[PDB]
């Protein structure tokens, strides 16, 4: 009951950190809540799921053979594909043996003499680590809404986090969809495709961009094969973790003609890079409006009824800011028949019956309600975990006033603890994969750093944090990002935003300078 390192999760980080860190000697255990690999991809499976990222670049790369040998089938994989992918990655490193699934970590408590982590599981585990690591996802499911006869309610009602595994025939059904956000926008346009009727309850519109999605043939995957070990570097050295770069001259300082020219280019592309069109796009409010206006053209061309392309736009949002949602069909999807968008800021939900949902200005009959829910803050799953550092000292009393972390490695407090891919770190804001690769090399290279030195324990210094905190804060500012009611928020911008490429940099040279900011324990 004793491993060199206990990892929480088995998504794409998890699993990956089982088998980079099995690779170097050090004993494993893992746990997952789920029943199987997966992590967002495993649970969030309704119908539509699917990744912003091209999924080329939204993949492992530490495995030239996987690289070589895996075809995704399309530009951005759905969830059962990219599932698929992770249970091939567990099946071909043999992960699986060291994972203990349907079993969730309720606390972590620090052995200050020891510098060893004990590690408790709502299953009756209870083990003991010298180093933990937390990979529990940057995204964990909302509260379902506190709705009034919801439990009165005599249809089904099915939830986008809890699918089920078998799937919902919307053939002959009337269905409301409540949520607008990335797991509505997926489903509904699927949702349309089969349903008698369908009504979607709008508070807030959001916005989107075609994913554009093409079937990749055989010479085109083979060309970008061919060429992986490029578009990798070039990635690893950008600011969000792909090939893409912004326009090389400002938004402002091009003409109306080749700034349609590069708009018009990234809409086909399509997806987060978007957002990202030019240099000063999530910067500077002016050409950020440059933006709003090219989409704002794009959707009341796609939408027939001028109402309800008014309707479906964002109203004074930064366009970006909130992360732009990737859709396939969504527009299109209400200029059919029977698809109805009801205005909840015009008529707001007040109750369900037997029958269906209440609004103030008129009921509607339904056979089934669908909650597309979205997702928790950023530290939502590391809320959930009692973790206890030094003097007794919990993660949640440390980060009361904000989190706190030194390159989102290091907090002072908690020595030979890792939180992959949070607060500090680029995390949502740039390609989590190559980012979980970048995280957990970095937490190996420090095990191996310390094991050559005989050496106890890595921890962040006070001094350091502080220092990051405010270099969080200082490049945070300048962007829209850092929105009155942002969603990277906690006040404190959570992730940092200096760009992936910046960041590698970063935390490699504190590695090489003999991991400066950090105090090496002999303990
Ligand atoms: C529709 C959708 C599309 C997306 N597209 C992209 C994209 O294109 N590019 C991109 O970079 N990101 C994307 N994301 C973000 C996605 O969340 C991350 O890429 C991904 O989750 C990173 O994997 P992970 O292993 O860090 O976390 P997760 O996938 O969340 O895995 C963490 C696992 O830990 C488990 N866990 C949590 N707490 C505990 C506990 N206490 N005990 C035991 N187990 C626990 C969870 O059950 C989960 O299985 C998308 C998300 C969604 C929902
Ligand atoms: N690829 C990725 O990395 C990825 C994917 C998804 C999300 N994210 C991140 O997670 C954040 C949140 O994403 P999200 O899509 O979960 O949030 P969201 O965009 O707010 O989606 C939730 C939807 O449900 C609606 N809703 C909630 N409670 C309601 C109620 N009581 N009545 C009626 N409607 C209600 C919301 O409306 P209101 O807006 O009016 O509350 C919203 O339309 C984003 O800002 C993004 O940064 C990242």
């Amino acid at each position: 009951t004793s491993y060199d390192v206990v990892v929480v999760g088995a998504g794409i980080a998890g699993l990956y950190a089982i088998h980079r860190f099995r690779s170097q000697g050090l004993t494993v255990r893992a746990f997952e809540a789920a029943s199987g690999v997966g992590g967002v991809w495993y649970w969030n499976r309704y119908p539509g799921a699917r990744c912003d990222v091209e999924s080329i670049d939204y993949s492992y790369s530490f495995s030239p053979e996987l690289e070589q040998e895996w075809n995704w089938s399309e530009k951005y994989a759905t969830q059962p594909e990219i599932l698929a992918y992770l249970e091939h990655v567990a099946d071909r490193f043999d992960l699986r043996r060291d994972i203990r699934f349907d079993t969730r970590v309720t606390s972590a408590v620090l052995d200050e003499e020891g510098l060893r982590w004990t590690v408790r599981t709502d299953r009756g585990d209870e083990v003991s680590a010298r180093f933990l690591v937390v990979a529990a996802g940057p995204l964990s499911n909302a509260n379902t809404p506190a709705f009034d006869g919801l439990d009165r309610f005599t249809g089904d009602i099915v939830h986008t986090a809890r699918w089920p595994h078998d799937g919902v025939d919307f053939t002959g059904k009337r269905v409301g969809v409540i949520g607008t956000g990335s797991s509505g926008i997926q489903s509904i346009p699927i949702i349309a495709e089969q349903a008698e009727q369908l009504f979607v309850f709008q508070r807030s519109a959001n916005y989107s961009i075609p994913a554009g999605n093409v079937p990749l043939d055989d010479a085109t995957r083979a060309e970008q094969k061919a060429n992986y070990a490029e578009r990798r570097r070039l990635s690893r050295e950008s600011g969000g973790g792909s090939p893409h770069r912004p326009h090389p001259k400002s938004a402002l300082e091009v003409s109306e003609e080749e700034r349609r020219a590069v708009y018009e280019e990234r809409w086909k592309l399509g997806g987060v890079l978007f957002s990202k069109a030019f240099p000063d796009q999530l910067t500077d409010p002016a050409a950020n409006d440059t933006a709003r206006a090219f989409w704002e053209e794009k959707i009341r061309a796609v939408v027939d009824d001028p109402a309800v392309a008014e309707l479906l736009t964002p109203k004074d949002h930064a366009i970006g800011a909130k992360r732009i949602v990737t859709d396939s069909g969504y527009y299109e999807t209400y200029n059919r028949d029977n698809v109805e968008l009801v205005d909840l800021r015009s008529t707001p939900i007040v109750g369900m019956d037997e029958t269906g949902i209440v609004t103030t200005g008129a009921h509607y009959d339904l056979d089934m309600i669908v909650l597309a829910t979205g997702f928790d803050a950023m530290t939502g799953s590391l809320d959930k975990l009692e973790i206890v550092g030094r003097g007794g000292r919990t993660l949640k009393e440390t980060w009361a006033a904000g989190p706190r972390t030194y390159l989102g490695l290091g907090i002072d407090g908690f020595p030979n603890f890792f939180n992959l891919t949070g607060p500090g770190s680029p995390s949502v804001l740039a390609n989590m994969v190559l980012h979980s690769e970048l995280h957990v090399d970095w937490v190996a290279d420090a095990i191996a750093y310390l094991d050559a030195r005989g050496a106890a324990g890595i921890e962040g210094t006070p001094e350091a944090v502080a220092d990051w905190v405010e270099e969080c804060r200082n490049r945070a500012e300048a962007s829209l990002l850092n929105s009155a009611n942002s969603w990277y928020l906690g006040r404190v911008f959570m992730p940092f935003l200096g760009g992936f490429g910046v960041y590698r940099e970063i935390i490699t040279e504190v590695a090489e300078s003999g991991y400066k900011g950090f105090a090496i324990l002999e303990g």
